DNA sequence: GGTAGACCTGGACGC
DNA sequence: GCGTCCAGTCTACC
């Protein structure tokens, strides 16, 4: 009762509640289609996680969005920490606006967005973010949240421990750094991402300025931003994409990967028209992207999540 | 400036 | 069962 992850059912007096409906947030969504890769349905319907340093179950009625955190005698998540959820999921930003309008501007996007509303962006954290989508490209989102998990416990601090399942935070950059973390993240088989994540944690801390450097791009523009980031190691054009979208706070961004193209090739029956090669190239990954900021408007990054997120359930 | 491989890993075909 | 295919970044020419 007391022990392992919680359920609304089991711990009634441990949840407090968030107005949300389902309209405007659907986790089994948004937590496993690769925008963030720390989240786990350990229970039907429950996905526990960690969100500003602490241990987490959500789950959701049609109205309501349930929460509860695990720090020391166990009680009820306080309003502040409420608080961090609702940044966590950018609540202030209203679903049905967006959708709402991308579905007046684009007929298709109006047919798919029917069966898939409640997909937003998490505002994730610059550094996990950076890591987390550096263990992503030319790969899937099962290897690379096993990836994700298996880093963060070699070199992230341990939080607490349910069930069988010990939480840990994420990897500090003075810890990914370190000396011979590349051998031990390839033992893990991060493959030859391994150098990657090494590479740009010693390149931000010891070429870019550290943490700070990172943090600062919130507040710079999406192609400086995005230019920026492309410098580090494993950071191509996508990953670079990511990182804007779901850290630094560009709603533009628009990461383009294979399922984008499908997307745009099946349902647009795009082609690029500035580029001579018909497929993927640096040149016209970024022509594909700014056809969709073209058509979706200011916030591309987030209608892209709607489709990608729809494409993912096939 | 603009392209062909090379690079870890392992679930998913296909024969 | 074994050999592909598939889920981006980087680099060596052209
Ligand atoms: N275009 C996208 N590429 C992604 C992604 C997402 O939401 N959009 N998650 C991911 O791991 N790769
Ligand atoms: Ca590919």
């Amino acid at each position: 009762g007391s022990e392992g992850h919680r359920t609304l059912a089991s711990t009634p007096a441990l949840w407090a509640s968030i107005p949300c409906p389902r309209s405007e947030l659907r986790l089994d969504l948004v937590l496993p289609s690769g925008q963030s890769f720390r989240w786990r349905e350990q229970s039907p319907a429950h996905w526990s996680g960690v969100l500003a340093d602490q241990v987490w179950t959500l789950t959701q009625t049609e109205e309501q969005l349930h929460c509860t955190v695990y720090r020391s005698q166990a009680s009820r998540p306080t309003p502040d920490e409420l608080e961090a959820v609702r940044k966590y999921f950018q609540l202030d930003v209203t679903l049905a606006q967006l959708y709402h309008h991308w579905g007046s501007v684009d007929s298709h996007f109006q047919e798919v967005a029917q069966k898939f509303q409640g997909v937003r962006l998490l505002r994730q954290d610059p550094i996990e973010c950076l890591f987390s989508f550096i263990c992503s490209s030319n790969n899937n989102i099962a290897r690379i949240t096993g990836m994700v998990e298996r880093l963060c416990q070699a070199f992230g601090p341990r939080l607490i421990q349910l069930d069988d399942v010990t939480y840990h935070g994420f990897p500090s950059l003075q810890a990914l750094a370190g000396p011979e973390v590349e051998a031990h993240l390839r033992k893990l088989g991060l493959g030859y991402r391994a150098r990657y994540v090494s590479a740009s944690a010693r390149a931000i801390l010891e070429e870019q300025g550290g943490l700070a450097w990172l943090q600062q791009l919130r507040e710079s523009s999406y192609e400086e931003a995005h230019k920026a980031l492309c410098i580090l190691p494993g950071v191509g054009t996508k990953v670079a994409d990511c990182i804007c979208l779901m850290a630094l706070d560009k709603p533009q961004a628009v990461p383009v990967d294979v399922h984008m193209w499908h997307i745009a090739q099946r349902d647009y029956s795009w082609h690029p028209t500035t580029s001579q090669a018909k497929g993927p190239s640096p040149q016209t990954n970024k022509e594909l992207g700014n056809f969709f900021r073209s058509l979706w408007g200011p916030y591309a990054g987030w209608a892209q999540a709607v489709l990608f997120s729809a494409d993912l359930r096939q």
